[PDB]
DNA sequence: CCCTCTGGACCTTCC
DNA sequence: GGAAGGTCCAGAGAGG
């Protein structure tokens, strides 16, 4: 079973979460509250300071179909 | 000694 | 429109 693609914003949280424990590795962490703040910030984010992010959805994108022809 | 699942907010992909 | 299925997860149950 091929693992589903991962979105631009999948990639963004995953990043956001790696970058915080790496500066706070005593992180608690709640389900709700780094949710809402991954996209309070999200939105603050620029066309292509998003990009850095697109650019691995659509890498992954792109694994997904390659792993799908042989499933 | 060492994978899978569940709760749920939020987002994009897909029907 | 909104379901499906991703990201974030500790702890328990299932199994090497």
């Amino acid at each position: 079973k091929p693992r589903g693609k991962m979105s631009s914003y999948a990639f963004f949280v995953q990043t956001c979460r790696e970058e915080h424990k790496k500066k706070h590795p005593d992180a608690s962490v709640n389900f709700s509250e780094f949710s809402k703040k991954c996209s309070e910030r999200w939105k603050t984010m620029s066309a292509k300071e998003k990009g850095k992010f697109e650019d691995m959805a659509k890498a992954d994108k792109a694994r997904y179909e390659r792993e799908m022809k042989t499933y």
